[PDB]
């Protein structure tokens, strides 16, 4: 499924993910895509960060508004 996500340094882009794609895995996916430090990557859904170990499907990242992702790197 395609989830809507807004990166701090990007726009609202669509990311295709699998139903079994874990939230942390998705974090790592976005980190991979734009080459950002996942350890310093902050994902926001409904205001809070989602559990790192669970399916992205059952977390409603495609249903409940748009996902916000911001990076907080110390050196970049």
């Amino acid at each position: 499924m395609i989830v809507f996500v807004r990166f701090n340094s990007s726009h609202g882009f669509p990311v295709e993910v699998d139903s079994d794609t874990s939230i942390f895995q998705l974090k790592e996916v976005v980190a991979k895509r734009q080459g950002v430090p996942a350890d310093q990557l902050r994902v926001i859904f409904a205001g809070k960060e989602l559990r790192n170990d669970w399916t992205v499907q059952n977390c409603d990242l495609d249903q409940q508004s748009i996902v916000h992702i911001v990076q907080r790197p110390w050196r970049k």
